[PDB]
């Protein structure tokens, strides 16, 4: 028993963290097979992120102008390539410890753990989720960017982020690893803003679901409701609009504890039209959004 | 910016999971060099935790009934003895993925990442603290005991905690790396009640001073206290005594944010004694007490 955010084991990505250097810009950079992935303002001064043209920039940019360090060996450079807003390093080595990996998209709603790096060395891991407008509320100080976000299957790292950027509001914007980034964001110190951060209603449910389970059952009440009723709600508190495929998704953790996706719906739209009146439920006094029900699933049974 | 529940990078840690088998009962151990520490309470079956004799029980197991799985590969265990609440499996092989560490005892109020185990293979990490009544608020389902707590100075893993229980009411108790349990809990299947959960006042003033670094000041107020004062309010709100120790721990903060432990203090008494206002720090609803001082200053200063 006992709910935590909890994130991945780090060891898999640790171990393919590395520095890129360019000039006398340094950031965090992924080492997988014989290619450093990283932010492609490396390349940039702090007074070319005003207005750079990545490809002009890059022009004036050989294999030698990157500098690549492993923990502190160097690894000798043999190809560049921009792709999208990530640099592509061919080097010479293959990363002896390249886990099994896959490049994935994610969407918004999913969750993924964020491996902290100053300098290609790692300080720290989290959890966190993609929120509906694309941005991340990480945690990040300068030298950070191309520090990365992953799921693991198994044996597999999904990789799914890359940090990039520090909206003014102190949010995050990045991009996944093909260097597209999530959400409307460019790679330029420009001024940004992001749309409503919207509550993820499926994951809401989903950790009232992982509550139920492990013993906070306060909330549940009497009543039920249908996808259109809760929705209305769902709309005047600014939650995502729950989905059929959302209910379908929640399916095992209603077959699991006996409540109906719709009971469940009914006892949130009781709770955000009433408060928690000063009740706490899995130890916090909002309602956690950062579960998805795959993220419940596997820390209620257990997956390895 | 931003301000996450921040765990450890545990891939060092990772290295060290091992499975420990005896009979039918299996855990996780913890590989270090060429020994394997693990809960005693791996000769027992569930009817024998009801009232065990540890001495008696070990008496009819020799090296080869303790089974040590590596991954996959089988160490060859050549040497045993009970130390306290753990066992020391003394293996043929020394891990050649052991890291730089230190076997610590923590005080209350400290905290730690838990890499949470199932079978010696890794599922999740999560950062938590040794509350002031010896318990800790884990997550752990049936076959992560042995599954420990570390801490990581630059290349250092300071381990500090291993779990053995849960109580009756979901809290967790556990060792330190000598197998001494932290508080007055045995590995006994017996009701074992916890006293009480009280709020961690450094940690919380800590929290206070990585909100106010981070943008969130609204709590700030116009006053100030003494050491005596604040105290008798923490005392009504079941909150730790603070003391001139904490005051001195916390200089970092107050001399980074120009706000005086004592004037902190004073906005944190305002807050026990009138609420949130339905408002947030940091993006949480209540007052978050597990970050000691130096994890806000790691946080917020970058340490690798
Ligand atoms: C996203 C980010 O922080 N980018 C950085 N840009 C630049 S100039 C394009 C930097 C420089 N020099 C640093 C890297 C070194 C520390 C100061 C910021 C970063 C980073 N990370
Ligand atoms: C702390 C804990 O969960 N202890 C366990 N005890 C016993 S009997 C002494 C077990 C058995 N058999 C298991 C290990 C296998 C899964 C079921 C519980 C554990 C554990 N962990």
């Amino acid at each position: 028993s006992g709910f935590r955010k909890m994130a991945f084991p780090s060891g898999k990505v640790e171990g393919c963290m590395v520095q890129v250097t360019c000039g006398t810009t340094t950031l965090n950079g992924l080492w997988l097979d014989d290619v450093v992935y990283c932010p492609r303002h490396v390349i940039c001064t702090s007074e070319d992120m005003l207005n750079p043209n990545y490809e002009d920039l890059l022009i004036r940019k050989s294999n030698h102008n990157f500098l690549v360090q492993a923990g502190n060996v160097q690894l000798r450079v043999i190809g560049h390539s921009m792709q999208n807003c990530v640099l592509k390093l061919k080097v010479d080595t293959a990363n002896p410890k390249t886990p099994k990996y896959k490049f994935v998209r994610i969407q918004p709603g999913q969750t993924f753990s964020v491996l902290a790096c100053y300098n290609g060395s790692p300080s720290g891991v989290y959890q966190c989720a993609m929120r509906p407008n694309f941005t991340i509320k990480g945690s990040f100080l300068n030298g950070s960017c191309g520090s990365v976000g992953f799921n693991i299957d198994y044996d597999c790292v999904s990789f799914c982020y890359m940090h990039h950027m520090e909206l003014p509001t102190g949010v995050h914007a990045g991009t996944d690893l093909e260097g597209n980034f999530y959400g409307p964001f460019v790679d330029r110190q420009t001024a940004q803003a992001a749309g409503t951060d919207t509550t993820i209603t499926v994951n809401v449910l989903a950790w009232l679901y992982a509550a139920v389970i492990n013993g906070d059952r306060w909330f549940l009440n009497r009543f039920t409701t249908t996808l259109n009723d809760f929705n209305l709600v769902a709309m005047k508190y600014n939650y995502e609009p729950l989905t059929q495929d959302h209910v379908d998704i929640l399916g095992p953790l209603s077959a699991q504890t006996g409540i109906a996706v719709l009971d469940m719906c009914a006892s949130l739209k009781e709770l955000l039209q009433n408060g928690m009146n000063g009740r706490t439920i899995l130890g916090s006094a909002l309602l956690e959004d950062e579960f998805t029900p795959f993220d419940v699933v596997r820390q209620c049974s257990g997956v390895t």
